[PDB]
């Protein structure tokens, strides 16, 4: 129902996130689903997704308005889900979250655990690679990811 993808910048690897999964959504005609995307630190807050991967997308038929922002407490209470693209995201979601008095339930948790290949978990940040292929990886990983997040949302158990 309410998902929440975050990364440091919030301009490169949630924003593609953001737009993957709201694409299976549509692609797949759910309801009642709801996608976000925010971040972590102030560096590129404010601004669109990084252009680079705003490219990677429509290539795919994809495009993303997302401004970056920070994640607000309100987030915590709001999402069913907060994915993290990395061990440092996910760690200083937890701190975060374990910090707000009445506990979230949102559960938060690292988004490359659905591939199922503990060599292929993290998701790195493709800011300052150099190219296309810290984008391209990212992608694949993240489209996995929401493919086999949603298999396992959907199914009896
Ligand atoms: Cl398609």
């Amino acid at each position: 129902m309410k998902v929440l993808f975050v990364s440091i910048g919030n301009t490169c690897r949630s924003p593609m996130a953001e737009a993957i999964l709201k694409h299976l959504v549509v692609k797949r005609n759910l309801q009642d689903w709801y996608v976000d995307s925010a971040g972590l630190r102030s560096w590129n807050v404010g601004l669109e997704p990084q252009a680079r991967g705003q490219q990677l997308l429509k290539q795919h038929g994809l495009k993303t308005n997302h401004l970056g922002r920070m994640i607000s407490a309100q987030d915590f209470y709001d999402f069913d889900y907060i994915f993290a693209m990395d061990n440092s995201n996910l760690l200083e979601l937890e701190h975060m979250a374990a910090s707000l008095t009445p506990s979230p339930t949102c559960k938060i948790q690292l988004l490359g655990s659905y591939i199922g290949r503990k060599e292929d978990e993290i998701i790195e940040d493709p800011y300052f690679i150099q190219g296309m292929g810290g984008f391209n990886a990212a992608y694949l990983q993240i489209l996995e990811s929401c493919e086999r997040f949603l298999q396992h949302y959907k199914s009896d158990d």
